[PDB]
């Protein structure tokens, strides 16, 4: 740690120096190892960041903060507007533009430098309610790429999202998993504020600027010490895009702490909010003008991203567990706009989880929270496998905050919410030789972002969350050719093998083609993992039955506008009928659900749905049977009854996958056969932890969904199969009370699906697959 050695010719190097040698570089102040004279020498500050005409062709000064001298430009520091003040030019944003049909790079570049210009706390909103003070920012906006909204990941939080943004894995994957952290195992805490956090064992996963070095690109530096200008990080990066094509980096990002820090203490649009917009443009402006000035406005592929949004959240709008609580000083709360709940260490073995989370439960009409243990949370947020992740869980409602006491005004605005709440949500845009001119996308989810990043610095990504290939359409070149996973086990097509009197499953019935193309739309789902299962045919509906499960994996079927919804007649309530085509040994039994005093069951496919009394008796087949707590048959039963139809009407019908879910070590896929830690008692039937339904139909709802030409349209769900409804605090009152709002809250990606089941779906379509890849990461908000 020898201080003593000189900066001279090294001011920000971007070669990394270990000890004893002293650093140069920006993040040598965050771990206390500059050398003696980096302040005076790189950290300069006089005259300050802009030319004036007397300055223009000046004789060179040591002593200033940027140059206005001859030499500048081949030295590679002028001020960002020495080219407008002293040579006649133009400002970027007052030129019109022109469209980049191929990158004009210097000679020498080998690819198009990539800027990822982050933005702290940028709300989706501020693009338009801000516009008209963000001349820089529109410019970028509108004539490059931009999406309306990205998605951060829950929690929506900074360092769980940064992180996220340069690795494409969820915060459980990465291991931020918040600000403030606490890992058992190290038995140390991650604090926003401490020396803990520069420990590299928090930190999982390959980052983009580890990626690029790993294949021989050059990487500038991500993480920026607090104490460096915004001035001087945008002349540092302009500095490093002057150096000589063997020591040039490709890669450079740029990061503002605002509008974020003035969001919490201003809300997200009190009217100190222009300020810190207009001087984030002004920095886009800076960037822009340096980057003209050196020929590289038309080369370099710049990304402007946030991390998360900002809600109008006060101390007023504060709920106390002292309120719910007898033992609040014996619990240690990770507080604000979420929860998670730890026992204080030290004598207290009177401790019950269970005590806390029934007195949390539904206990004040208006309620601002609700508890949750980890595994029991919405599937969408992927937040559970991770150790650094407590057991109990709080997720509060958007403009509200959780304190244990009225103990514990300066804040106006605060972030962390789920991540499907509007004001969480941030911004994109893409502006370039590689991004697309004057186009609108999609919304998406910035797990997304890591491939584009590698796909325009001709990197191999490494595995992470992201589906590559989703995020073609945002690219003029430089795309991605997905493929198709290869199926790894084919199906079996059983005939009639059986006969009725080889079936004694203590089952009793009163009950004395054209399939594929109506009711499979797009091919049936490739079964990636092996396995042993039956395609089996019906009149109503399709299925996969796995030999192993002794359930469908999968059953599939189309419901008209026009469908009409019976009931299942009095005589036919307790009715199951053996199937033919498999093995007695191969199926389930009436005799383990008589014997389970806890569990019943349920159909896949809805016998409500039955278009005639003889296909009816298909519905009540031994192998549509799955096993149903009671309170979840509730669930289920008005979901088939009730909302299927309800959705064929709204889309001008509908194609529907449902089927079982396995995830009892919550990782979010697929169980193996010895991960089920649950099954109908004194029997091989495994219990699901979930229920899953694909809903598909028209884009073009002027279009019958059997009959649709053109883009899809779908909406998903992964139910929590419990035996309970505690989760919905209106349960005691009718269904349509409480049911479709539980449904909404578990919506999910059919990606996620896919995860969890090992199933390949849209296989069989008249689409790109790419445009199949935007559609499987798509997620219903209802927001
Ligand atoms: C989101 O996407 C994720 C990424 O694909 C998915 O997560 C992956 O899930 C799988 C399955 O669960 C898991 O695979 C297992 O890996 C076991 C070994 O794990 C360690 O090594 C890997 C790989 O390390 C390489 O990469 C990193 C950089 O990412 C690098 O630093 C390493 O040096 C190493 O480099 C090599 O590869 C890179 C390219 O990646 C090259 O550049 C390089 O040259 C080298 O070739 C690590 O990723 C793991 O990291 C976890 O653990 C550490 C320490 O605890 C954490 O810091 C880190 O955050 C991460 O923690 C998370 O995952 C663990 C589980 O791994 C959770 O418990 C935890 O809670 C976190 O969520 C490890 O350090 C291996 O033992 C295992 O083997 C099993 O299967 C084989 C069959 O193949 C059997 O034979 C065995 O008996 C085992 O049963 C298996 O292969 C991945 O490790 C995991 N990756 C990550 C990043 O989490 C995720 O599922 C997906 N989400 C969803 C919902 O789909
Ligand atoms: O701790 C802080 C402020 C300190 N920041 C943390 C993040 C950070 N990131 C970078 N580089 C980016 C560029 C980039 C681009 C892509 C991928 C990764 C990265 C990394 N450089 C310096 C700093 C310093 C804080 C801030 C806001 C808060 N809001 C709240 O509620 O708590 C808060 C605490
Ligand atoms: C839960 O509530 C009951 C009744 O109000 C109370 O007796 C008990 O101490 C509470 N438990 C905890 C851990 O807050
Ligand atoms: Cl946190
Ligand atoms: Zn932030
Ligand atoms: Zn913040
Ligand atoms: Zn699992």
């Amino acid at each position: 740690t020898n201080t003593s050695g000189s900066c001279k010719g090294r001011c920000f190097e971007l070669q990394e120096v270990g000890p004893p040698d002293c650093r140069c570089d920006n993040l040598c102040k965050s771990y206390s190892s500059c050398c003696h004279d980096f302040d005076e020498l790189c950290l300069k500050t006089a005259r300050g960041w802009e030319c004036t005409k007397d300055r223009c062709g000046e004789v060179r000064n040591e002593e200033n903060a940027c140059h206005c001298s001859e030499d500048c430009l081949s030295r590679g520091d002028c001020c960002t507007n020495y080219q407008v003040v002293c040579k006649g030019e133009s400002h970027w944003v007052d030129d019109d533009c022109e469209e980049i049909k191929v990158p004009e790079c210097p000679a020498g570049f080998v690819r198009p430098p990539l800027i990822i210009f982050s933005v702290d706390g940028f709300r989706a909103s501020y693009m338009k309610k801000g516009s008209k003070v963000m001349p820089n920012i529109e410019k970028l906006r509108s004539c490059g790429t931009h999406a309306p909204y990205m998605r951060p990941v829950y929690p929506t939080k900074t360092f769980p999202n940064l992180y996220t943004l340069a690795t494409g894995l969820y915060p459980e994957s990465h291991g931020i998993v918040g600000n403030s952290m606490y890992d058992p195992v190290f038995d140390a805490s991650f604090h926003l504020r401490g020396r803990e956090k520069f420990n590299h064992r928090w930190w999982g996963g390959q980052p983009l600027w580890i990626t690029a070095t790993k294949q021989g690109v050059r990487a500038g530096t991500f993480f920026w010490s607090v104490s460096i200008p915004h001035e001087r990080r945008i002349l540092t990066i302009l500095q490093w895009l002057s150096l000589p094509d063997n020591e040039r980096p490709s890669v450079y990002a740029f990061y503002s702490e605002q509008p974020d820090f003035s969001g919490h203490k201003y809300g997200p649009f009190g009217p100190e909010m222009t300020n810190p917009l207009r001087e984030i443009d002004k920095t886009v402006g800076q960037l822009m003008d340096g980057l003209k000035q050196l020929r590289l406005h038309r080369c370099v592929n710049v990304i402007f991203v946030g991390d998360h949004g900002m809600e109008d959240v006060t101390c007023d709008r504060t709920e106390f567990l002292s309120n719910y609580l007898t033992n609040v000083d014996d619990i240690t709360l990770v507080p604000g706009t979420l929860g998670r709940i730890r026992a204080k260490s030290i004598n207290n073995s009177k401790y019950d989880p269970k005590t806390i989370i029934a007195n949390l439960t539904c206990k004040k009409p208006d309620q601002h929270f609700k508890p949750y243990m980890k595994q029991h949370l919405p599937k969408r947020l992927h937040y559970a496998n991770n150790r650094r992740i407590e057991d109990i869980h709080l997720l509060v409602d958007r403009r509200w905050h959780v304190a244990r006491k009225p103990l514990d005004c300066f804040f106006q605005g605060d972030h962390g919410f789920d991540n499907k709440v509007n004001s969480m949500q941030t911004v994109f845009v893409g502006y370039g030789p590689t991004f697309k001119y004057r186009t609108k996308v999609p919304p998406f989810e910035n797990i997304e972002l890591y491939n584009v990043m590698c796909d325009l610095l001709g990197l191999k990504p490494a595995p992470n969350n992201g589906t590559h290939g989703s995020l073609n359409h945002l690219l003029r070149t430089n795309t991605f050719r997905p493929t198709m996973p290869d199926e790894v086990s084919r199906p079996n097509y059983p005939g009639i093998m059986y006969l009725q009197s080889e079936f004694d499953l203590g089952c009793t019935c009163d009950d004395k083609g054209s399939t594929e193309e109506r009711h499979l739309l797009y091919g049936r789902p490739a079964v990636l993992y092996r396995t042993s299962y039956d395609i089996l045919y019906h009149t109503d509906f399709e299925s996969g039955y796995s030999e192993i499960f002794l359930m469908p994996l999968w059953t599939s079927y189309t419901i008209s506008k026009q469908a009409e919804v019976s009931s299942i007649p009095e005589h036919l309530t307790n009715c199951v009928r053996p199937d033919v085509r498999v093995s007695p040994g191969f199926s389930q039994n009436c005799l383990a659900y008589k014997n389970d005093k806890q569990m019943s069951y349920g159909f896949l496919f809805p016998p409500y749905l039955s278009s005639s009394p003889e296909a009816k008796y298909d519905a009540f087949l031994v192998t549509n049977m799955v096993p149903m707590y009671p309170a979840f048959k509730r669930v289920w039963a008005y979901f088939q009854r009730v909302l299927v139809k309800k959705y064929a009407s709204e889309r001008n019908g509908v194609n529907v996958i449902s089927g079982p879910i396995f995830d009892y070590n919550y990782d979010g896929l697929r169980d193996t056969e010895d991960e089920i830690k649950q099954y109908v008692e004194g029997s091989s039937i495994p219990v699901p932890t979930h229920y899953y339904s694909i809903i598909t139909s028209c884009l073009d709802f002027t279009q019958p969904a059997d009959k649709c030409d053109g883009p899809l349209s779908v909406s998903s769900f992964i139910l929590p199969h419990r035996p309970d409804n505690d989760e919905s605090c209106n349960s005691s009152e009718d269904e349509s009370k409480w049911v479709e709002e539980l449904m909404k809250m578990h919506t999910a990606r059919v990606r996620d699906i896919e995860h969890l089941t090992g199933l390949d779906f849209y296989r069989k379509t008249s689409r790109s697959y790419s445009e199949i890849l935007t559609l499987k990461t798509y997620l219903h908000t209802y927001e």
